[PDB]
């Protein structure tokens, strides 16, 4: 027993991390086969960032303007949305089986935080409903990636680009499309309103029951519609029958019906914990998906 | 910015994990050079565990009684305290630069949770003052290891053996010596009284200030002796001048004197948070060492 925020083993991704330098800027790149992927803002100076014409700035750059270090001669350079793709003369012999996926809000992934092409740590993040993540990133961490491992395949889903002034993080998929409304320009930007990921809080209450914390259970049940009236008041996402179906494996492992767990969540929202804790927390946790609970508890 | 519980990159350790089976029992082993290390209780049946004479049980075993799978012929077997060392016919070609260290209570490490010799996840643990850890381990996770990475060397410090009925975990160093009073016998055992790791809570308050949470700061200071009268009342470890010295780098990064931070901790202990949070927590966190904060924030 025990329930912890757990990252995927990072070995397969560690062998893909390289350092990319353009001008005075140094950040990380992801080396897969003979291509190094990194944030396109690596080509910008601070003055360029105020109003960058990335097409014109990329035209001015040549292959020799990119210094790529793995522990690599750049033979081509191109841009795909907000990512730069540097074709190199050597295929990464450590390239794992991989896919690029654009993940949905509410889903989790592991981040391999890197500096100067060297991995420093690994931790889990959820993609918030407002398309930000709450991670740990300093200057130089750009190009660090988020991923999931499914069977024997690394699914890359995130590349780091920036921190918003609210202290949350933003970036793109590996095709260079930002998650959320964000742009790679030095202009005022703000994330939209966030909400709590209801299906994840229910998954974490199931994790709590599996791991011996049951005090919040009650004899009551609710309808999906009545629960959603409370979710709205507390800025929790509406729960759908699809969310109920996704929680099915947890309902079977514990024998507790999803709508019965919804009545527990209703009481916690309205009354709080009265000084008690759930899995070592005094607040409700929403960064574990139902699959995260199933995989960890199985 | 941002502050997260971060594990070390696990690649170097992933290549060392193997599966060890003896009789009906399957657990994990650590393969370094031509030796596989695992918990000696792998040789016991459930009846043997009630009162095992490990010396006699090991004498009855032969090399062919151990099935070692990496993804290995056992040519020798011996016991060192509570670890079994299976000499194998093949040196691990993925053996990293490593050391075996016995860590001190209050220190942290990364755990690579494994099942059937396959890594499943990685997360940080602190060795509690009562020599237990609060992890996530199921049946089959025995032999999973804890480690730190220092420069380019893996320092192994923990091997998993058991869960106590309070839901906390216990194990040994890589020389087979248990942390704490625990024994590998099926007899009633209980951890001693735990306490909160004061120097770690102060490190996490410094992490909070570095990351923008400053509401708990006040104009007051305390003496080390006056602070320790409050620490005693709240079951916090006494703070020493050595702890004050260890916090020096954090005091320099923030410009906040250690005894000034001790006055903040005193107010939090006596009055609580009044519904506020620190780094996304409604409780005081003690599983980050001062070095964990320095390495993550630098």
């Amino acid at each position: 027993s025990g329930f912890r925020k757990m990252a995927f083993p990072s070995g397969k991704v560690e062998g893909c991390m390289v350092q990319v330098t353009c001008g005075t800027t140094t950040l990380n790149g992801l080396w897969l086969d003979d291509v190094v992927y990194c944030p396109r803002h690596v080509i910008c100076t601070s003055e360029d960032m105020l109003n960058p014409n990335y097409e014109d700035l990329l035209i001015r750059k040549s292959n020799h303007n990119f210094l790529v270090q793995a522990g690599l001669r750049v033979i081509g350079h191109s841009m795909q949305n907000c990512v730069l793709k540097l074709k190199v003369d050597t295929a990464n012999p450590k390239t794992p089986k991989y896919k690029f996926v654009r993940i949905q809000p509410g889903q989790t992934f592991s981040v391999l935080a890197c500096y100067n092409g060297s991995p420093s740590g690994v931790y889990q993040c959820a993609m918030r409903p407002n398309f930000t993540i709450k991670g740990s990133f300093l200057n130089g961490s750009c190009g660090s990636v988020g991923f999931n491992i499914d069977y024997d395949c690394v699914s890359f889903c995130y590349m780091h680009h920036m921190e918003l002034p609210t202290g949350v993080h933003a970036g793109t998929d590996l095709e260079g499309n930002f998650y959320g409304p964000f742009v790679d320009r030095q202009t005022a930007q703000a994330a939209g309103t966030d909400t709590t990921i209801t299906v994840n809080v229910l998954a974490w209450l199931y994790a709590a029951v599996i791991n011996g914390d049951r005090w919040f259970l009650n004899r009551f049940t609710t309808t999906l519609n009545d629960f959603n009236l409370v979710a709205m008041k507390y800025n929790y996402e509406p729960l759908t029958q699809d969310h109920v179906d996704i929680l099915g494996p947890l309902s079977a492992q514990t024998g507790i019906a999803v709508l019965d767990m919804c009545a527990s969540l209703k009481e916690l929202l309205q009354n709080g914990m009265n000084g008690r804790t759930i899995l070592g927390s005094a607040l409700l946790e929403d960064e574990f998906t139902p699959f995260d609970v199933v995989r960890q508890c199985s």
